């Protein structure tokens, strides 16, 4: 089972921030909750975690500090998932947000949007 406001799903909980932070700030806060920004290992985890976004531009565990997109948790970011917006990333520090329908897109990390964590049960 999952704390109080978070949600189950698989093998996960999610918790959906109410308010806008820094990436690196967003990532800090999840470490605290013994979990990660988001990182979407699938169709089904992206289908389940954008049902309940927000209207916020919302971060997910994705960055692009030297060149190259890493998930924070060491997850392979070529051979994994990805749902980005047509045409995105164009702009690629940078890290990746989601829109309100789900796709993804990028952004400079110091911009203050909602976020995800995501634990484990
Ligand atoms: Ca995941």
């Amino acid at each position: 089972s999952c704390p109080v406001n978070w949600v189950e799903h698989q093998d996960s909980c999610y918790w959906f921030s109410h308010s806008g932070m820094s990436w690196a700030e967003a990532e800090k806060y999840c470490q605290l909750k013994n979990a990660h920004l988001v990182v979407i290992n699938s169709r089904e985890e992206q289908n389940f975690v954008q049902k309940y976004l927000g209207s916020a531009y919302t971060w997910m565990g994705l960055s692009d500090p030297e060149g190259a997109w890493k998930w924070v948790d060491g997850t392979d970011y070529a051979t994994g998932f990805q749902n980005w917006k047509p045409g995105q990333p164009d702009d690629w520090e940078d890290c990746a947000h989601f829109h309100p329908d789900g796709r993804w897109n990028d952004d400079v990390c110091q911009r203050p949007y909602h976020w995800v964590c995501e634990a484990g049960l």
